[PDB]
């Protein structure tokens, strides 16, 4: 069915549907659809699914010149720890992905791998069934006591990351993005936000190393950047993005609480535009709002009311993605893509609407999301989500 009390607004008349160029890719608007976990991947392996993967981001992709990022993709086994999400490491995973990025260039759209890799939010007994470390920043801190006591029930306690550890993550991602773009992705996009291993690192909650890798601003960005730089150096930068989410709790990350958080993601954009200044500027950041600190919480909860993402503007002078409850509010979009610089994720209603494009352009209407299948191995609530056309050959 359609979302009952919302009232659209095309955005036609807006930047929003003013071609932009990202990278290498040249895009026809600024709807971007964000990186979404959708567990269709299959074990053992963690293979793309065959059936579904390909039609799905294909039906998404359907407006020429969108840009598209990918589910979290793993880089390397010891980066993961969900049987159910896909990998980019084997030979097996890119054949699949080599058939979903044929079905999103078929529509004349683009292509970015989100590499993902996941310190402690990771399972520690599925890392142990595999032969697995369970990773992060520091072993003196814990996501929860549940995690702790899985941990040790599985005889797989936190490993506080060795500097050879480091390297290797290093290595795994070169090779998974190098293994993207031969693939025929168009860019990836290096995920350091949501609380994930690399947000672990930035963050002085779950960072509490005192080694080159913490106790300091510049020391808890480190492992960020030598992953941007490894991939500027490897793919170029307008092959890379980077995502990052200031004000967000998920994963036991500090948000605004911390009055140190904004100098913390000020350095590293700040250490983004050096790099551009000197000839290497990323493809684009993008930025997870304060409209949605934690993505578990439905449209208008965990809503962080006393801090913007306008500090980002006044350091980073490249293309900015916002993503965080923009669908449903028409009216924030109209005015944050006055800059011209702007592009906005829709991430849980690109779910339910494979042509969101077309809606938000025609101030259409929205059809709701079913939580019960964001998870799902199902083409239910995956490939099944009507174009508006066909909700309204079905009463909606
Ligand atoms: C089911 C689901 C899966 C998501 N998966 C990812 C992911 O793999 N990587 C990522 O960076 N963000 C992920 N997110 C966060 C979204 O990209 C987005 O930042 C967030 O949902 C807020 O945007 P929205 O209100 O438009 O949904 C996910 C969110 C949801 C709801
Ligand atoms: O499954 C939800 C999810 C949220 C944020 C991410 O970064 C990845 C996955
Ligand atoms: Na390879």
């Amino acid at each position: 069915p359609f979302v009952k009390g919302f009232e659209p607004i095309s955005l036609r008349d807006t930047n929003l549907f003013e071609p932009i160029k990202i990278g290498n890719t040249q895009l026809a608007h600024r709807a971007v659809m964000p990186p979404l976990t959708r567990m269709r991947a299959t074990h053992p392996g963690n293979i793309p699914n065959k059936e579904w993967a390909a039609v799905y981001y294909g039906q998404r992709a359907q407006r020429p010149g969108t840009m598209i990022i990918t589910e979290g993709t793993f880089i390397s086994p010891q980066a993961g720890g969900y049987d159910n999400a896909p990998g980019i490491w084997s030979d097996e995973q890119v054949a699949e992905w080599k058939n979903i990025f044929l079905a999103i260039h078929d529509c004349q759209s683009f292509a970015w791998v989100q590499l993902w890799s996941l310190g402690w939010a990771s399972f520690p007994d599925v890392l142990a069934r595999d032969g697995l470390r369970y990773d992060c920043a520091s072993d003196r801190v814990y996501m929860n006591a549940t995690l702790q006591e899985k941990a040790k029930d599985a005889n797989n306690l936190e490993h506080s990351l060795t500097k050879d550890d480091i390297k290797q993550y290093i290595k795994d991602y070169i090779h998974a993005a190098k293994n993207s773009i031969a693939a025929g992705a168009d860019g990836v996009e290096i995920h350091s936000a949501n609380g994930y291993l690399l947000n672990q690192f930035l963050d002085p909650h779950s960072n509490k190393r005192t080694d080159e890798y913490g106790g300091t601003i510049e020391n808890r960005a480190r492992f960020t950047l030598e992953v941007v730089d490894a991939l500027i150096e490897t793919i170029g930068p307008e092959r890379v993005g980077l995502r990052l989410s200031p004000y967000g709790t998920f994963n036991s990350m500090s948000g605004g609480a911390e009055p140190g958080i904004i100098a913390q993601y000020s350095y590293v954009l700040g250490e983004l535009e050096k790099r551009a200044k000197a000839g290497k500027r990323l493809a684009f950041v993008h930025l997870v709002e304060p409209r949605v600190t934690d993505p578990s919480l439905v449209e208008g909860e965990g809503e962080y009311s006393e801090g913007t993402n306008d500090f980002a503007y006044s350091i980073w002078k490249g293309p900015i993605i916002r993503a965080g409850n923009y669908a449903l509010h028409p009216e924030v979009v109209r005015e944050q893509v006055k800059d011209p610089r702007t592009l906005i994720g829709y991430g849980r209603f690109f779910i339910s609407n494979p042509d969101l494009v077309y809606r938000l352009e025609e101030g259409l209407p929205l059809n709701k999301y079913d939580r019960s299948t964001f998870y799902t191995m199902s083409a239910e609530g995956y490939t099944d989500y009507p174009t508006y056309e066909e909700a309204v050959d079905l009463g909606w």
